[PDB]
């Protein structure tokens, strides 16, 4: 994929003209990784990394020779100074241009100030000055982008060199070093700590041309306006500390909010996850209250933080008005007088130095400080102790031979019992050596000793030859299955097919779409554990090394596959290979050439299978231990009248900003046409102060009102979204995962709250400033409205043309960034596997290739940005040239105040225009959050929680439940689950439900609670369910769900969220389940904060909590759902006995998956894939052998069948026949 930046001119690289084809292509279709351009050779990851590694190695040698610490920063500087110095040359030129062009502005205004319509020599010198002014604007506009590309390319090169060095290290960390750190701190110095180097360079040079300029400018001001410049400059210095009190107080109101935001998101997680239970109990008003309170407590702090950001923006807006006000107040008070060529040079010089001081210099400080933090971090990482290269081998006779003599070693050096005790054994080619022992005996430790991972404290190990290894856990990296198998080696058809047929992957390869060519993710999300183990073993076999080490391969696979692998792949193929095995299944031991027993890290006996048959010690004996989006966004915040007031207040802020400078223009023009007659200073300083105060007050009012209206819009959108997600039916929670639902209450509301009001105000602020600049120019020279129409069509077409490809190349550099992260993670997890084979100088090449495919789309992200910006600066510089020259061809009607004003405003357009365009794109970016929040704002709704026909309070009186021809389905158009159900449940009668798992067993509860309004009729005491609002149906039917949940809060909350009970009642109920005792020993009596669904409680304890809930609610209908699956028998019988002896007069429906619990149920529904088949007493059902109850019982066995039959008969006799 050849790169055109390699073949370009210099005129064609100043203008990024070499990038035109990409845009054309991106304009038609979408861009994918094939359109993208391969990187310049000086920019490949391996080249950069090797260079910086050379410098860092030489410098750590220098330090080790000099006996102190080595510095990474010193190596970075030594490698990159001879090329970050030339960038410094251009930034010196550019900053002197910024300080020079106000001087020629002065000289043009000074041509007007002394006009003579006949003198042509003066006009010619003024044209010369206009030409020099335009050369400065074309050095700041057109050449700053080939520079800035190189400034940013330097940082990309530094980040890529660091990523390479970090990986080269992380591929050789000694095990004791891999212990201290984690595989999270080795992706957190590469996902956020090396991303600093992209940013540092951008402003690095603003540490010596941020002070230097602020001296040059001050010296110039002293030449023009005199000592008064100090006044102005004083104010400008006070914007460095003050802007750093809006920073040590915004982070005090912003880290005080996350402690409410994160509580709210945790509660929303418990609301969304357990939504079936919340609905079924009718509790969502309680969670409404909890999240309403946490959100109100969070908006209070978002509202302080927004008032402070609004004040910060208003201060940055009216700073220039204050600087110039105080300068020319002291200038005119000390006896001087305002002329219009010193005024609009002082204004312009303040503009330049104020932009440097308040934005660039402090950014440079902060980013260099963070980059030094990150360089320290990587400094520490690149010095973790490393594995000694497996050194010179003892010269042997070439035998592929494994021996150990008197080995004894530790994983950590403080242990009491050594990890290994005096190990001394050997293995030859062809000998399928094995070891048998319990877990903790250390067969992993023995294999790690073989692989060099265990450092010998005493003795010796001799391993000679190529080795293949299979880890206890399968390890699959990023790639395809054949890529996994080859592991960098060249493919061979027959050698691959032999291993495939040996590994019985044929069924597994058929399971995937591409056969063997399907792409496997990280940890193998595309495969299963057995499949991953098979792929790893196939890789090991195909690698064809002298030694094989196999660990725990066949414990996690089935019978036939494991047998086939052991015999036809291990026993037969590898009978000509050195073998060492870790096994847990004794059935394979018969094939073992040798077997060793290891226990407490020590030898017991080694010998064949028959010899250990002779020893008489059993193995098992030892084995056992749009635009509607904008309209709907703004309409939430405030009525339309407030939007009209907001428009007026934006306009008055900007009009007053401009009328202050026009006042200095009018003051100057009125001073010049004078006479001694003196100019009335009270009047002029009065209106000048009035205009400065109006600028400041209207900027402050405008910012706070934009912020307030948009934060209130956020608050209204959240309240409406949340109250619409509490009422969405459970279908909406089935279709969408808990991740997607909660992602709009955390992220998107997180943009609406603290980032969309800020950005949307910064855009409006700078847009009105651009309109102020263009309006002063047009109002002075009205003909500028003709050139300015083709400069506003060209802008629109440019921006469409760009954003049609800047958006295809701002995902290409995100969809290609993550494979680097993933490769580092994967090569850390299976690092032992990687190093076991000598094949890591191919994993380095893989990391380079993954890091040359992201520093290939960062290249296009850097240069498409400059393509666009060169053209916006062409537009803006044509505006400045038209103003500066159209003002001299019209010199007869203009005068020095008008020209000064128009032209210093045009000069300030430089950079403002681009910031406005950037922010507009960023607003349109961040409005997707609003589209999504408004999309959950209008979900479907289930029936209302209340109806007109309220139920009588005593209902249900009895609990007589009637089913009249009920059809129930989860979704419209989906399969029916119940088909014309018809039944009568007489009061108090205990009824069981039986059938197949999903034969309609699970939908009786959903139909009875109207979790999906059903078709048919259901009556409770002659009241149809569909005629009463939900919370008057779900309140009156207590349920014991399959897996209970505890909600974060006091145990009094879990038993009475609505405070309908007295603490003595709760104590009584907790005593009924005998759990009262277990509670009054925790710190809080009942107010103990709990974990997520009672991790500090037992499943049986959770069931006790839910059964207490039911006893407390004491409604005369009760439903139990899949009582016990894995409950301990004590708790089993406890729950069961309480269920019967607490609910004597309560109608009960039980839905059980075992027949023991519901054998005594007075009646039993039987379901057949959604059909009511049998409904009668259990003994009557068991009489008929054709009855599905009898058929299902006979599945159980013979003894259990007879016992259950006896139980049914006894119950039948005791109940019906006294």
């Amino acid at each position: 994929k050849p790169n055109p930046l390699q073949d370009a001119n210099l005129c064609s690289r100043v203008f990024f003209w070499w990038l035109n084809p990409l845009f054309k292509i991106g304009h038609k279709r979408r861009l994918e990784e094939d359109d993208m351009y391969s990187v310049l050779p000086e920019d490949r990851s391996q080249h950069l990394g090797e260079e910086l590694q050379g410098f860092w190695d030489k410098e750590v040698l220098r330090a080790e020779n000099d006996a102190q610490k080595p510095s990474l920063t010193r190596a970075i500087i030594k490698c990159y100074w001879k090329s970050y110095l030339v960038l410094g040359i251009f930034t010196l030129i550019e900053e002197s241009a910024k300080v020079i062009q106000p001087i020629f502005l002065g000289k043009i205004i000074n041509y007007f100030e002394n006009y003579d319509p006949m003198d042509s020599v003066a006009l010619n010198t003024a044209y010369a000055y206009a030409t020099v002014l335009t050369f400065c604007t074309l050095i700041l506009a057109i050449l700053h982008h080939l520079y800035f590309y190189h400034v940013q390319c330097a940082g990309m090169r530094l980040r890529v060199a660091m990523c390479h060095m970090i990986y080269r290290k992380a591929l050789r960390l000694s095990n004791m070093a891999m212990g201290k750190t984690t595989t999270g701190q080795i992706v957190n110095l590469l996902s956020n700590d090396v991303n600093k180097f992209d940013q540092v360079t951008v402003f690095l040079h603003f540490l010596w041309a941020g002070p230097l300029q602020a001296i040059a400018v001050t010296a110039l001001l002293w030449m023009e306006i005199g000592i008064s410049c100090l006044a102005g400059m004083a104010v400008l210095i006070i914007l460095l500390p003050l802007q750093s009190c809006f920073g040590k107080l915004f982070s005090s109101l912003r880290s005080k909010t996350a402690t409410f935001t994160d509580a709210r998101i945790r509660t929303m997680n418990e609301v969304i996850t357990g939504i079936r239970i919340i609905k079924m109990y009718a509790w969502e008003k309680s969670f409404s209250n909890l999240i309403t309170n946490l959100r109100k407590k969070e908006i209070s702090k978002i509202l302080r933080s927004s008032c402070l950001r609004g004040m910060n923006l208003a201060s940055f807006f009216s700073a220039s008005k204050i600087i110039v006000f105080v300068t020319f107040t002291t200038y005119v008070l000390l006896g001087s007088v305002i002329t219009a060529s010193r005024v609009f040079v002082a204004v312009t010089l303040y503009g330049a130095v104020r932009l440097t001081v308040t934005l660039f210099f402090p950014s440079a400080i902060e980013r260099v400080s963070e980059a030094i933090v990150s360089i320290r971090r990587i400094q520490t990482f690149l010095l973790l102790d490393e594995i000694s290269q497996r050194n010179r081998q003892l010269p042997s006779d070439g035998k592929k031979m494994v021996h150990v003599q008197d080995f004894t070693a530790f994983w950590d050096k403080a242990s009491e019992t050594p990890t290994l005790q005096g190990l001394s054994f050997t293995v030859r080619p062809g000998e399928l050596l094995a070891v048998v022992g319990p877990v903790g005996a250390g067969k992993s430790s023995l294999l790690s000793a073989v692989l060099g991972e265990l450092a010998p404290s005493h003795g010796l190990v001799s391993v000679h030859g190529r080795i293949a290894y299979v880890s206890q856990q399968p390890w699959v990296f990023s790639g395809t299955l054949r890529s996994n198998i080859l592991f960098g080696k060249k493919y061979e058809k027959e050698r691959y097919e032999k291993v495939i047929k040996a590994c019985a992957l044929k069924k597994d390869l058929q399971l995937l779409e591409d056969g063997d060519l399907t792409v496997i993710g990280d940890r193998g999300t595309t495969l299963s554990g057995g499949q991953k183990a098979r792929v790893n073993l196939a890789r090991a076999v195909y690698q064809d090394a002298d030694i094989y080490l196999l660990d725990d391969p066949l414990s996690a696979v089935d019978a036939e596959v494991s047998r086939h692998l052991f015999e036809l792949c291990i026993c037969q193929i590898l009978h000509e290979k050195i073998t060492i095995l870790v096994t847990h299944q004794l059935q394979y031991l018969k094939a073992a050439s040798q077997i060793l027993i290891l226990k407490d890290g020590k030898m017991v006996q080694k010998g064949t299978y028959t010899e250990f048959l002779k020893s008489g010690i059993d193995f098992g004996s030892l084995l056992k231990k749009g635009f509607q989006a904008y309209k709907n966004y703004f309409r939430a915040g405030a009525h339309w009248i407030v939007f009209i007031f907001l428009i007026l207040l934006n306009t008055a802020a900007q009009v007053a900003y401009v009328l202050q400078d026009w006042w200095l223009s009018y003051w100057a023009n009125k001073q010049s046409m004078l006479n001694t007659e003196k100019l009335d200073l009270n009047w002029y300083l009065g209106i000048y102060s009035g205009l400065t105060v109006a600028t400041v007050l209207f900027g402050i009012a405008r910012s706070l009102l934009v912020f307030y209206v948009l934060v209130n819009s956020s608050q209204t959108l959240h309240n409406k979204m949340f109250e619409s997600i509490l009422k969405a039916p459970v279908l909406f929670f089935d279709r969408n995962p808990i991740g997607r639902i909660l992602n709009r209450f955390s992220k998107d509301i997180g943009h609406l709250d603290d980032l969309l009001p800020l950005t949307f105000l910064d855009f409006i602020q700078t847009l009105l400033q651009v309109v102020g600049v263009v309006s002063v120019a047009v109002a002075v020279i009205p003909w500028i409205a003709i050139p300015l129409v083709p400069l506003g069509i060209i802008f629109i077409f440019l921006r469409r043309y760009f954003l049609e490809t800047s958006r295809d190349v701002k995902r290409l550099e995100s969809t290609t960034r993550s494979p680097v992260f993933s490769h580092l993670s994967s090569s850390l997890q299976g690092l032992w596997t990687i190093r076991a084979y000598k094949a890591e100088e191919r994993c380095q090449e893989l990391f380079d290739a993954h890091q040359d495919l992201h520093s290939e789309a960062w290249f296009l992200f850097l240069t498409t940005s400059r393509w666009f910006a060169v053209r916006l600066d062409a537009i803006c510089a044509m505006f400045v040239i038209i103003v500066a020259f159209g003002s001299l061809i019209l010199a007869k009607t203009l005068d020095a105040g008008q020209v000064g004003l128009a032209l210093s405003y045009a000069l300030t357009l430089m950079g403002m225009f681009q910031w406005c365009v950037r922010q507009s794109a960023e607003v349109e970016n961040m409005m997707i959050s609003v589209e999504r929040v408004i999309e959950y704002t209008d979900l479907e709704k289930e029936a209302p929680w209340e109806y007109q026909k309220r139920p009588p309070p005593a209902w249900p009186h009895e609990g007589v439940i009637i089913f009249d021809n009920v059809n129930f389905m989860y979704s419209p158009g989906g399969p029916l689950v119940l088909k014309h159900l018809t039944a009568l449940i007489k009061s108090q009668e205990k009824v069981g439900i039986v059938g197949r798992t999903g034969a309609g067993k699970s939908s009786l509860i959903s139909a009875l609670f109207r979790l999906s309004e059903p078709e048919g009729k259901i009556w409770i005491d002659k009241i149809l369910t569909t005629e009463i609002g939900l919370h008057d149906l779900r309140k009156k039917m207590s349920i014991i769900p399959q897996e209970p949940v505890l909600f974060t809060g006091t145990m009094r909350k879990n038993l009475d969220p609505f405070n309908e009970h007295t603490d003595e009642e709760l104590w009584n109920a907790l005593q009924e389940v005998q759990l009262k005792e277990t509670i009054e020993d925790l710190p809080g009596k009942m107010d103990t904060e709990l974990a997520e669904s009672g991790s500090n409680f037992s499943v049986g304890q959770r069931q006790l909590v839910c059964l207490a809930r039911a006893i407390l609610r004491k409604n005369q209908i009760l439903i139990i759902d899949e009582a016990t699956a894995n409950v301990d028998p004590r708790t089993d019988e406890l729950i069961q006995k309480k269920i019967r002896e607490k609910f004597a007069h309560c109608t009960v429906l039980t839905i059980a998956h075992r027949l023991n619990t519901i054998i005594d149920s007075d009646k039993i529904m039987v379901l057949d894939s959604g059909r009511l088949k049998e409904y009668d007493e259990p003994y009557v059902l068991l009489q008929n052998k054709e009855s599905l109850f009898y058929k299902m019982v006979q599945q159980l066995g013979k003894a259990e069948a007879a016992a259950l039959t006896e139980t049914a008969k006894q119950v039948y006799f005791k109940r019906n026949y006294p």
